[PDB]
């Protein structure tokens, strides 16, 4: 039996694009497709089926083999009250406390599942055609999909009893579904650890459940501070940019203090002339770096609220993000390090999201520092994960970068 | 005549909507005429079907016939209908592109006769497209009609005929995987590399499974011999072009005449290496009526007449070979245009076009030439489903010093350098750190939001000031034009300090081409200077 699906009063079902594919990506799609639609997991569909969601092909996490990727992106914004409000999984907040947490692949969960007959039309797909010889080749889901938020969200008493054993024998290690993935932390050494992961996936293959390195270590998940330079010689030019980077931290950190700094600043002086540190100021400094290496006094998450995620190509393979929800008032602040520049983005896009799910059990909204069409084009051939985060253009502000340098 | 045995699609109206009930309206004794002649034909072929008085729903029908001839056509208002039927998905992505066709030895045309009207209407369905023939002064009962094949003009048509041709060639793709068709509106190009003889074998034994399913097509004596001449282009046995191309001369051109040259030119440009519209598009900016003489400044009539060269002998593109690379180049032509062409084997090109520079933006060649290469790429993936190896005029040093340096991602797949001038260099470089023995200049910029009068202005180091005001200004132009003065006052090295980071934003990218006169002054001034550092530092 079904468990029936409604969608948000007011929206209709997705009507997205499909993106121009390469051939050998098209050639992988059709290929799973065929298989898919002899295991009765999908259909072709009619002209009546004026829905669609895009459809890539990425690499396997485990494998060189080719995976189709549904962006499921707008049917989840649409079905939004279904898996978040009527079958709702909750976030466990010891989760980020563990010493190491490994992520699992359960996409293949839900194939089992049959899907309500009356939303499979929201879950139609189309693989395009090259110089557009034929019409797309369009498919509607039979089972819930991968990609799909609704999908843990009714998988979610199966996996809880496919769980019960473990959970009951080892009552300490937290294990957290988010979308197609298994979220497993413990507080073990890094060998009885992997030993419990070998044990869970075989409680996984009894369910015919066959399934960033190889674990995730949040308690060694430290934030990025607001650097300011330790100096011998300090130049007019240095004090400015002190004075620019502790002005942008005072509206987000309670107590910081640049008056000492400032009247060094007295007049119009050469930008590479030295000025003397008085005994005021060096204070005013340190007791500003004390504040900076501790978290952000009156900063919590607001569950109501979406969390934005910011990133700055620095330069030489370097890229630092924050994470908030009111703009400036960090949440989490990072660095990302290393081939080339939308590869590099891609990686570092997907470390925040993961910590994202790990920390608030939600992913960001991105605002990424490229033109919308060069992401466009290259994001999938380096994409590696079955989920993919909201995100936007931006056109990085100056100093910004400069501030969290 | 026949009307496929194929599976109905099923149609709904939208959720909350009834069928159409729309009165109508009385006709004169020849249109109804007429029309019981048509409806009487249609009728006796299967295409529509009398219905009894229980039917509540009604379309508006009327008869055309034209001066010229003697021909009554039937035409149903399907507005309505339209407006109460269900969405059905896209028909098509995109339009083949000739570049993308490869060197197939046979090609055939074969057309569907009467396409529509060969397809069935779902049953639940064909209620809702009840038609009424008025009798003579709407004095009796009219004489009323359903549809039993899809109409012509109802919303489902298109998307309901490419279905069920895709359905129909399914088995026959799976048994002839190496047989081309291309499907087309009501068209299908099919092609393959067999022996003359045994193409026809082919296209007989797909004419007689189509006719097993209703459709119609044309017979060998009936079937188009190449060159085929398709949707504004012409396709030719090893070489494809556009159709005749005639630009006007004409005396005084209207907004009109140069619409349509620049429609034409453009057309022109995916095969006429070199076109250039811009100088035309500008004549074009206004509020000028369709009819409106616009004369031809000395700019458009050289961009007309160098046209006209490119155009005077017909050019042609070749077919693609799937076993060889695409290669894309791309040259400078001035004035934020960009040309570029497509080619396997040098120099016999698949496809040309061009790039323009974005309106209102302060940008440079680097980022014109990407963006270029982006649209290209985009393009090409859609034709062959690959992207090309590129051919740039752009020193490896040049973009490497621009990747490396530039705030956000950026990058350009698989390219070569090629020495084509003019090429793509930055004009200027900003400092790293501030200049010793240069003079600082802190520069300030303030407007009054009130009265927009605004004052421009520094002080330096060294003791100098100078203040300027300015006239229906904004904060944004007194801060540039602050910097500016900066510019123009101080030797070959000089440190700015500002505090606009709107300013520093725009300098910091190292544009060469602006909108605003303002940023193309500053500018002139960069790139005439020896050392430039720029600070910020805040309000
Ligand atoms: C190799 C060719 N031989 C010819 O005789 C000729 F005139 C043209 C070509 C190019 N060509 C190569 N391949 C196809 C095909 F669609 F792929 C299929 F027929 F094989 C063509 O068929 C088209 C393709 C298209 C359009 F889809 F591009 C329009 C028209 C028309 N009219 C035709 C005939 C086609 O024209």
């Amino acid at each position: 039996e079904t468990v029936p699906v409604k969608l948000k009063p007011g929206m209709d079902g997705p009507k997205v694009k499909q993106w121009p594919l390469t051939e050998e990506k098209i050639k992988a799609l059709v290929e799973i497709c065929t298989e898919m639609e002899k295991e009765g997991k999908i259909s072709k569909i009619g002209p009546e089926n004026p829905y669609n969601t895009p459809v890539f092909a990425i690499k396997k996490k485990d494998s060189t083999k080719w995976r189709k990727l549904v962006d499921f992106r707008e049917l989840n914004k649409r079905t939004q009250d279904f898996w978040e409000v009527q079958l709702g999984i909750p976030h466990p907040a010891g989760l980020k406390k563990k010493k190491s947490v490994t992520v699992l692949d359960v996409g293949d969960a839900y194939f089992s599942v049959p899907l309500d007959e009356d939303f499979r039309k929201y879950t139609a797909f189309t693989i395009p055609s090259i110089n557009n010889e034929t019409p797309g080749i369009r498919y509607q889901y039979n089972v819930l999909p991968q990609g799909w938020k609704g999908s843990p969200a009714i998988f979610q008493s199966s996996m809880t009893k496919i769980l019960e054993p473990f959970r009951k024998q080892n009552p300490d290690i937290v294990i957290y579904q988010y979308m197609d993935d298994l979220y497993v932390g413990s507080d073990l050494e890094i060998g009885q650890h992997r030993t419990k992961i070998e044990e869970l996936r075989q409680h996984l293959l009894r369910w015919g459940l066959t399934t960033m390195g190889y674990e995730l270590h949040p308690d060694k998940w430290t934030v990025q501070p607001i650097v300011l330079p330790e100096k011998d010689s300090w130049t007019v030019n240095d004090i400015q940019k002190l004075v620019g980077k502790l002005n942008w931290a005072s509206q987000i950190y309670p107590g910081i203090k640049v008056r000492q700094l400032c009247k060094l600043l007295r007049g119009t002086k050469a930008l590479t002339e030295v000025i003397p540190l008085t005994e005021e100021a060096e204070l005013e400094l340190a007791e500003n770096r004390e504040i900076l290496k501790e978290p952000v006094h009156g900063v919590y998450y607001d569950p109501s609220k979406d969390l934005i995620a910011e990133i700055q190509k620095q330069g030489q393979g370097q890229w630092t993000y924050q994470i908030y929800q009111e703009p400036f008032k960090n949440l989490k602040t990072g660095k990302y390090a290393r081939t080339n520049d939308v590869k590099q983005l891609t990686e570092a896009v997907q470390k925040i999201t993961t910590e994202s799910i790990v920390i608030w059990g939600k992913t960001p909204k991105f605002k990424l520092p490229i033109q919308k069409e060069t992401w466009e084009t290259w994001w999938t051939e380096y994409w590696q994960a079955t989920w993919i985060p909201e995100w936007e253009f931006v056109n990085t502000p100056p100093l910004v970068k400069l501030w969290y340098q």
